[PDB]
């Protein structure tokens, strides 16, 4: 199975135009950075409409065969921010652990990690992740569930990916 | 306007066989730490679902509060239906906020992992549980105010700030 | 007011489940039986366990092992969901908290905890290592939930595991 991961960036000014996508350029950055294995991706910036996070998902999943698929975008506590809620709908299994880490981790640097909505889950034999949008976040952020991804998605049937043990190591 | 609702879910409180030391520790919390004008819509309620829900409600949409403090009922008891009522009126709710208070909260008390306080949002109001003993009421409010204010932002409530000395509201800046 | 406690193993010897038991027996100190099952991967079959052991053989806790990964097949916790009236987000909290310091892939347990009554349930993972930190960090608030559910009376070994009350 060939490795395709999706990188969705949630914003409506991103996807208006009214200023460059540094937080999906991190996340390709650090992918290309730390993946060994090879594999494709899958890049979408969107507005903040929930019914077009959701399609969108869904298209990457399904028709694209992404095995991971990562968001920036749209998880605090406003009510425009549905991110967290999109990837629910679209998945069958929900993985509470995620979520519960990336505050662990973003709570080291700001009291306010815990307005963080983020979550992950599964939908078929993809892992759905959602980050935040800070690109020195984002790196801290993966670095510490990095390392949990690929055997997550060895468990659903995903594609083979592995890390460079000297960046992250993805433990099996 | 800055109105902070404070209720006390307690049927012997309700019922005058304690004195709400509990809401009271809240409010002098409240008043200690905070640096800008508000007002206080304090209510003492027994542990009935309907009617926690119904005094919520109340506060959220016809009083206006950015912020309600509940305390009592979020043990795993039947009768502890606090968390239950909160979601209920809530449209999202914030894990964040029950993972910290139970992680600041066990390395005191090992029965930490039996609390199921939460905290959500309705319309431009985060509602927020909070533990009896007011110990622990002060040690989940100061870890999380810090992030309460800067929350009510996000949500088009009002402003509220805190002693930069007792609390530090965090706040992003340009 | 007999203490009856379930230990059910869901796989398609059963080292996990006998680490169960022997913990149990090790840290318990107070009169006490055990209700074990071993079952497969099926939802219903893990619902009606749960219920046999709690409604039937009158269990204050059942404690599983197994299903409670990412793959399709792992559904204990949405079983466990599915029998319990109340949810405990603490401990799968702390479980995956204590969990992950040795292994990475803990955030992808999904184990959780829920009460039917007067009964307690707690996923707990598959690994020895994971089954030990794990009832190590949670059983000493068990016995004090159990008592507010109005479950059976148990304590446990004050140099083992202190149980809070």
């Amino acid at each position: 199975k060939k490795a395709v991961i999706g990188v969705v960036t949630i914003s409506d000014r991103a996807s208006k135009g009214i200023y460059e996508d540094i937080s999906g350029k991190a996340i390709i950055d650090y992918l290309k950075d730390v993946i060994i294995t090879p594999f494709e991706v899958e890049y979408r910036v969107i507005p903040d409409e929930r019914d077009l996070i959701e399609k969108t998902l869904i298209e990457l999943a399904d028709e694209k065969g992404c095995s991971l698929i990562l968001t920036t975008g749209g998880t605090g506590p406003a009510p425009r921010d549905v991110t967290p809620e999109a990837t629910e709908a679209v998945c069958e299994k929900m993985l509470p652990g995620f979520g519960e880490l990336m505050r662990q981790v973003s709570l080291k640097q700001v009291p306010t990690a815990i307005l963080s909505r983020q979550t992950a889950g599964i939908r078929g034999s993809c892992l759905i992740v959602n980050l935040p949008g800070k690109p020195q976040s984002i790196k801290v952020c993966l670095d510490a569930v990095m390392p949990a991804i690929p055997y997550c998605i060895d468990l659903i049937g995903g594609a083979y990916i592995d890390t460079d043990p000297n960046k992250v190591k993805a433990f099996r």
